[PDB]
């Protein structure tokens, strides 16, 4: 079905559309009318798969279209490239009243929210996220950045879309790892947040899984709504409670750091993390064992792990992680708890040894 | 002591101007003791400068490290701020870190969005050590670096938490740099408050002298103008703000074809101003009296009020316009309607601006 989210966060708002052939539609690019002009940022991936299509649709409906296509990859979410873009808009003679069209995943995403921010000090910018990642995540809190070599998302700004385009059937080329990469954030919302979208989650997997237009029509929405709320919130993290969106990352960013870039993707990483805060949260004594096991048998039908790599040790663990959690408190609930003892977590790290 | 409070895009800021400020109590507000500071500075500044400004930060219990970066505006870049980027990172500079401007306008837009950008934006503090920084970069929150197909491209709005001006940072700066933000300074006058433009003519030499409490009056007040037009052209559109550019059209072009560094830019804007008023006699709202009292003052303070001998008229046109499109070639003009008083106007004759560019060579 079509499913639309609107998001005021900031005192903006702007929608999120959600539908199978959304690109097609008449003023599916709104706020995109004619007479305007548009430079769309995709990588060497999407380009070939729906870059012409777009541009299509919008100089029928006499958008003035320019493009530049970057590589496929995480390094390429740089300050260098990020230059590139500028050079682009200005070579064509882009003025203030452009807009900076976002064709792919988050790396995309967020490389160009912040040269919409950032180039004559802001432009429009319209994300059409290409990725259930970026579509569930991406899509909400206004967060844009490049890397630094010293640090991840270390050059970036505050800066929230005119609008998102997800047509679904972007998700048909979508690697299935990739789809489930994004299945461990879509349940992630679930146990954080919402314990009945979770038990929804349980009951509608299966059709997630195949694609289903209804279900994942629905799951995108669900989850753009509840980051939108925790978001919103705590615009300025006041509260830790846009904080409760890192649950299994500090175990998760563990794994990326030791396995190495594309080896383990995010959501792989996020998922076994998952289950170790739960087993932490089970040894300080808060979580039962019945309630963790329902977040590993789901994790398990969205085809993702419930380990750890046999690779690594528990004490490779903590020189990347007096250690600061995310804990979940039941399914639907959670909490920051800090000052959680290193024995604890290698205890939990333990427990999901292969 | 002077003071203004700037309170823009639901921020609010101290300005505050004194002779020897950099000494006194609290003078970097609100850095307070054990938090962490870092100072960007440029090579010129960092041997009259940087060591004095650490050694107040640290007895007052802030912890600091500096980073130097090359003079001028071709390094205003995006891959040199990547540096101050790098010494933050370096450092271990967290998000509760604040950046010190410590220079020109060149350092203080460079700064100011590195301090917009990292970590998605720390606190930011302006120590301006020109006058036209003083009197222009420390209200509007306007960040940037240039790209080599545009000046300021490449930015974000961002505002500081306070804006530290010593006076004796003056008494190094050399004198046409000194005159060029007294072009500045003028400009307010005539575009925003009569007035202070009467103060202008009797104080001038005193400001040439670097007399402290002419020169503290003047900078609190020019400061004081350009927040309140921007503060009521924010929610608006149209362009009250767009009054700041008197001159400056004409000067774009003095500065586009004399090449960079030939005229200043506080130069530029006056030979701008004077061909701006001559604009505004010749259709009929200025009188020639008002446009001598803005040549006498210039003169005053060591500005130009001819444009080169190089420049005739059609060389300043192609510069003038929006841009040189089929649907373009359109000026648009700043122009005074009394010592005080300013209007935009659109769409203005070639047959006038070449008379009044003519009116103004040498
Ligand atoms: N709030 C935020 O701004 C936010 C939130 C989470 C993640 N991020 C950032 O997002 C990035 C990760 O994003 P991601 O997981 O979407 O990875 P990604 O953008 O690298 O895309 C994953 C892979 O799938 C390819 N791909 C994307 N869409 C496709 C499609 N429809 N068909 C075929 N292949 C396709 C990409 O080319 C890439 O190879 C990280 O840089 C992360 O920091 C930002
Ligand atoms: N709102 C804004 O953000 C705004 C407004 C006006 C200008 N600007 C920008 O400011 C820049 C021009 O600034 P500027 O005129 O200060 O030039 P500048 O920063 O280049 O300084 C002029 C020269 O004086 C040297 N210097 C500065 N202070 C000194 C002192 N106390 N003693 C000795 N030498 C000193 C500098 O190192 C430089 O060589 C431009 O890039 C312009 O875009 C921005
Ligand atoms: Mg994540
Ligand atoms: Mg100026």
């Amino acid at each position: 079905g079509m499913e639309k989210v609107t998001v005021t966060l900031d005192e903006r708002s702007y929608p999120i559309n959600i539908a199978p052939s959304l690109y097609q539609q008449q003023d599916a690019f709104w706020p995109l009318t004619a007479g305007q002009r548009a430079m769309i940022v995709t990588n060497e991936t999407l380009a070939p798969l729906y870059l012409h299509k777009i541009q299509t649709v919008l100089e029928v409906s006499g958008v003035k279209v320019d493009s530049i296509i970057l590589p496929d990859g995480e390094q390429y979410k740089s300050l260098f490239i990020m230059n590139d873009v500028f050079t682009a808009l200005l070579e064509k003679h882009h003025n203030r009243d452009t807009t900076l069209i976002a064709l792919g995943g988050g790396v995309i995403g967020d490389l160009t929210g912040f040269a919409a921010a950032s180039y004559q000090r802001g432009v429009r910018f319209i994300q059409v996220p290409t990725t259930l990642l970026s579509q569930v995540d991406s899509s909400v809190g206004g967060k844009t950045a490049v890397n630094h070599p010293l640090g991840k998302n270390m050059i970036g700004a505050f800066y929230q879309p005119a609008s998102v385009v997800i047509d679904l059937d972007c998700l048909k080329t979508l690697p299935k790892r990739e789809l489930s990469s994004g299945l461990a954030e879509v349940i992630k919302y679930g146990i954080i947040l919402d314990g009945e979208f979770f038990s929804w989650l349980e009951e509608n997997i299966d059709a997630l899984m195949a694609l289903d237009n209804q279900a994942m029509a629905y799951c995108i929405r669900r989850c753009c709504e509840l980051k939108a709320q925790v978001v919103a919130a705590d615009e300025k993290e006041t509260s830790g409670l846009r904080a409760l969106l890192n649950l299994g990352h500090t175990f998760g960013h563990a794994i990326e750091a030791e396995m190495g870039y594309g080896v383990w993707l995010h959501g792989e990483a996020v998922a076994a993390g998952m289950v170790m805060a739960a087993k932490t949260a089970e040894l300080i004594g808060q979580f039962t064992p019945e309630q963790t096991d329902r977040v590993i048998a789901l994790l398990k039908r969205a085809e993702l792990p419930v380990t750890g790599p046999a690779k690594m040790q528990p004490d490779d663990y903590l020189p990347h992680m007096k250690l600061h959690l995310i804990l979940p408190t039941t399914i639907g609930h959670s909490e920051m708890r800090s000052d959680v003892d290193a024995s604890t977590v290698t205890a939990a790290i333990s427990a999901c040894i292969p």
